[PDB]
């Protein structure tokens, strides 16, 4: 049994709200604790494909309040790990790119792109090209924008074969449109390394999952649309030459 | 994105945990605060039709806990009521009976169930008939109180007015079933009818439909077409299915 019907919504917004308040108060006695990597992580999972609770979060100045985790926490690469993985899944969200437009979060995610620990710095690059996706809507900087789609394009190849799977995905369905984007190499290189890394990882899963969602032709158009770029094109090759053995 | 592979269990144990802690906050003071109530409605919500967050909730001491609640705001109708509602929840997992077999829960729960406000009564009559649903063997405390407990229950039923507003709500009429078929002990059948009926009187175009899909007819009518059965069980079976027609 339960209250009433629809009444799960208001107690996830609830639990959301919650969850935000422990984030606060572990930040303020800098208490890099068990708890407050379970929240986080709580929080990156209720994000995933759900743009109601990511909405929820914006409305109570979530991303704010991940600023100063970020912050407080320099050092800590599994605390920034997980604030990044929320804040990407914020960044899939277009009717929320307009509050991601601030510039203090645009810099602390450059800053953080250029992580020794590929498991920040991906995060740091997916939010960065779900952003520059929106063609501008870019509100900010287009100083900025040139120098982050570049910092994108270099620090993807400067990023070794990660000895653990960095995320889970129920879905490629976001990388999709990052794919189409010739315009930005940064942007469909970070989408076509992300979908190699995670089938090379678990193919068992996502290779399935790859092919089911028709990903297989966005990687076949960048296959030979010759304004393609070379590092995309050859990783996209390696994935077709491996998921084409795989049925 | 998330975490990994099955992260979203362990983020749901562990907001069920952090709830549970805030419950103990907010019994600790002796403070009524909204937070509260809406904690206590997300924890019956999580209960909900689901054995593994209410096995959770019994392995992080949450019926110790709960009983704190009763036992500190003996006058609060909706805390009493979504307390009552998750353990309520609990009570339809088979392997959890064990747990819910102590002392000093069965007896605060018999002394909600005389209460007369309907919202709270309700749920510790839910609790009562699964628990003795279940056979004479599997009551492992005073046998006394079993028999004189499936009287109380179907006493308690009768005086029952019927409710105003939204008091419950269900997914599915699965667990009620069983219940039904208990000739033997015929409190745990007077409840389940005179729930089914109160939910298929008020929210028809949602519950009656639900129970067709759910084959409950049939276990209603069997209670019709078997003979021996109690009257006031009979009278309401017949009742859900006249207009179930």
């Amino acid at each position: 049994s339960f209250l009433h019907v629809g009444a799960q919504l208001g107690t996830e917004l609830f639990i959301v709200r919650q969850l935000l308040q422990i984030v606060k108060q572990k930040t303020n006695q800098n208490s890099v604790d068990t708890t407050l990597k379970f929240t986080l992580s709580a929080l990156w999972n209720l994000t995933d494909e759900s743009p109601t609770t990511c909405r929820h979060f914006i409305e109570n100045q979530g991303l704010e309040l991940f600023m100063r985790v970020l912050e407080s926490f320099p050092t800590e690469s599994s605390i920034q790990q997980k604030v990044l993985g929320l804040l990407n899944n914020i960044a899939e969200v277009q009717e929320l790119h307009s509050e991601l437009m601030w510039k203090d979060f645009i810099d602390h995610i450059s800053s953080l792109l250029h992580s020794v620990e590929v498991e920040v710095s991906y995060f740091a690059a997916g939010i960065i090209a779900h952003l520059i996706s929106r063609g501008q809507a870019w509100t900010l900087s287009r100083s900025q924008r040139n120098s982050l789609l570049d910092d994108l394009h270099s620090a993807i190849l400067k990023w070794p074969t990660p000895e653990c799977e960095m995320v889970a995905y129920r879905s490629f369905n976001p990388f999709f449109p990052l794919l189409g984007c010739f315009t930005t190499p940064g942007v469909q290189l970070w989408a076509v390394w992300a979908m190699q890394h995670v089938c090379s990882k678990n193919p068992s899963r996502y290779c399935s999952m790859l092919i089911e969602e028709g990903g297989l032709q966005h990687l076949y158009n960048i296959k030979d649309h010759e304004h393609t770029d070379p590092h995309v094109q050859q990783i996209a090759v390696a994935i077709l030459d491996s998921l084409e053995k795989h049925i």
